[PDB]
């Protein structure tokens, strides 16, 4: 009665642990791949905003040629009337 | 000791719904990840290309500087 109920439970066990092994893989795989996401996004976000930062730069630097072009151009109209 | 096993097979069947849930995590997880970074790649090239395209109009400016800044000069050297 002892051992029947013993070796009964071994393989009950036996089973549960090797679905246990399932169990903990998978969730070392979730835990995986939501750092490397996780990372790899901030990543991206943080590379797009010094993109925009430049682009924003960029596009502040054409507004003052745009401003030194309208000074040139206008001493230009100036001075041809007295030519 | 009929009890152990009840609550060994009772585990079993809540095993079966964590292996599930975990399998339809990961598998949802790298569809999710795969196109959120498609999208800010997507977002980050857009940018790329603006900056690109301000670069070259900002060169195209500075050299039109040039050709209106001498023209000034000749007219005013014999003015």
């Amino acid at each position: 009665c002892q051992e029947q109920l013993k070796e009964v439970n071994k393989t009950c066990e036996a089973l549960l642990f090797k679905l246990g092994e399932k169990v903990k893989t998978l969730e070392m795989e979730v835990a995986k791949e939501k750092a490397v996401c996780s990372k790899d996004k901030e990543s991206l976000l943080a590379g797009k905003r010094q993109t925009e930062e430049q682009l924003e730069a960029c596009g502040k630097a054409r507004e003052r040629q745009q401003q030194e072009q309208q000074v040139t151009e206008e001493n230009l109209r100036k001075v041809q009337s007295l030519c």
